């Protein structure tokens, strides 16, 4: 059975004149390995695949400002506000050199910091990660009237913010098998709060579609076309049939990407770490092994 706890010990950072939890697992004496998480999970969503990492490598494991055990401030929660959240708790954490394994909006904040800091990142895994959605036709068919509804100051608010449709609906359909009760009620920590929920809707909004918003979509082309010539080491983790990355995508990148090995995982739809942790683990591990 697929772990439900969550054991680890808390750290915490003074970023920004806020307090940003994350874990720290695995010897003090190489290259770190920095997993960042996307909406609407946590450093939870690693639980599983850091136990496979950590007994060679240090795991970090930030959740991001307003979200998992990281304080709650009163931001819009822009991309940009955790854009200077992470470039600040990777600076407060004296990082010079890091592997990154990013996810949603873990990815965007990890291509947009790479594209930045290139000569700091010394390999990256990533997987279901955000890139431009030109129109509403590339976006899932299944996904498109709830995202559609969650871009809307009205519709959106009261689905994610009133109703908690986000954690309650969107979350566990990201995943192709059941989450129990115990998984749920870990997701659902953060966000007993309804004022709490804000960085739910707001990341939604920020999402590059159809050519909006102007400055993320900008943004996000900017990391691909940087990624797409970058020699950085690179694992792509995608399933079938994925939402963000279908696997005709997957294997585009494969071959296009320089430098890059994709794994399946089989059965996958968003949270893929959800479906196959263990492998998702094992293959960053033996991955990490021969960057050596
Ligand atoms: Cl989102």
């Amino acid at each position: 059975e697929i772990g439900t706890g969550f054991p680890f010990d808390p750290h915490y950072v003074e970023v920004l004149g806020e307090r940003m939890h994350y874990v720290d697992v695995g010897p003090r004496d190489g290259t770190p390995v920095l997993f960042l998480h996307g909406n609407p999970t946590s450093s939870y969503v690693w639980r599983n695949i850091i136990p496979h990492v950590a007994p060679t490598h240090r795991c970090i494991a930030p959740d991001l400002i307003g979200m998992g055990k990281s304080d709650k401030p009163d931001l819009g929660y822009f991309f940009d506000d955790h854009v200077r959240f992470m470039d600040a708790f990777i600076e407060a954490l004296g990082l010079e050199e890091v592997v990154l394994v990013i996810h949603d909006w873990g990815s965007a904040l990890g291509f947009h910091w790479a594209k930045r800091n290139p000569e700091r990142v010394k390999g990256i895994a990533f997987m279901e990660f955000i890139r431009p959605i030109p129109t509403w036709d590339e976006w899932p068919e299944f996904a498109r009237e709830t995202f559609q509804a969650f871009r809307t100051t009205d519709v959106g608010r009261k689905l994610i913010i009133d109703q908690n449709v986000f954690i309650e609906g969107t979350l566990p359909m990201g995943v192709v098998r059941p989450l129990t009760e115990v998984e749920m009620d870990h997701y659902r920590e953060p966000f007993l709060n309804p004022v709490d929920r804000e960085p739910l809707w707001r990341f939604p909004n920020e999402l590059p579609i159809a050519g909006e918003p102007a400055n993320i979509v900008a943004l996000v082309e900017e990391y691909m076309d940087w990624l797409h010539q970058s020699p950085v080491p690179k694992l792509l983790f995608w399933g079938t049939p994925g939402v963000l990355i279908p696997p005709a995508e997957a294997a585009r990148l494969a071959k296009s990407l320089p430098n890059c090995k994709a794994v399946d995982i089989g059965p996958g739809l968003n949270l893929l770490q959800e479906d196959n942790p263990d492998l998702i683990g094992s293959e960053i591990a033996r991955w990490l092994s021969t960057l050596e």
